[PDB]
């Protein structure tokens, strides 16, 4: 039973094409396939047979990206298509959650030398934007904070990670 959020479209994909397709990118473009079994379970639906994603409104596809977020990548020179079409891909979705952790992963490292960006801390990134998850873990309050609780469950153990040395 799926938790009701206060705030139609949907497009469903096998386990299986998830992780086929999750296998192959992960390897090509160096980010954990770890990252991506994490990430999707948390940002979707999962259904018998597989996950189901929403493909309308602000928020789309596997990554949960908006429009702004996807043309950054391209902005980057990441040959994704048009947000609204590769939002609702299998392959686009996967490639730009990856390139996103990418990017995030270097804007985390120049902001905390020394520091490890762990998956929970990627997905404070991937979900607030850099901008927004590097307020969070400075100041403790989230820029956006209209999020599931397993969300924020994850943002917490994020900042958790973030400010202590070592595992404890």
């Amino acid at each position: 039973l799926q938790a009701l959020l206060p705030k139609n479209s949907r497009v469903r994909f096998t386990t299986a094409e998830v992780d086929s397709a999750v296998a192959r990118i992960s390897q090509k473009i160096g980010v954990p396939a770890s990252y991506y079994q994490f990430l999707i379970p948390i940002e979707n639906f999962v259904v018998a047979g597989g996950f189901e994603t929403t493909v309308s409104g602000s928020f789309r596809g596997l990554g949960q990206f908006n429009r702004q977020t996807w043309d950054g990548l391209r902005r980057l020179g990441r040959n994704l298509p048009a947000f609204e079409e590769g939002s609702a891909q299998l392959n686009a979705s996967l490639y730009a959650i990856g390139f996103l952790y990418l990017e995030n992963k270097r804007a985390y490292e120049a902001s905390f030398k020394g520091r490890v960006f762990t998956h929970e801390i990627a997905y404070l990134y991937h979900n607030q934007g850099a901008p927004a998850a590097e307020q969070y873990l400075t100041s403790g309050r989230l820029v956006y904070p209209k999020q599931s609780e397993a969300a924020v469950a994850a943002f917490a153990a994020a900042r958790n990670q973030h400010v202590k040395e070592s595992w404890a």
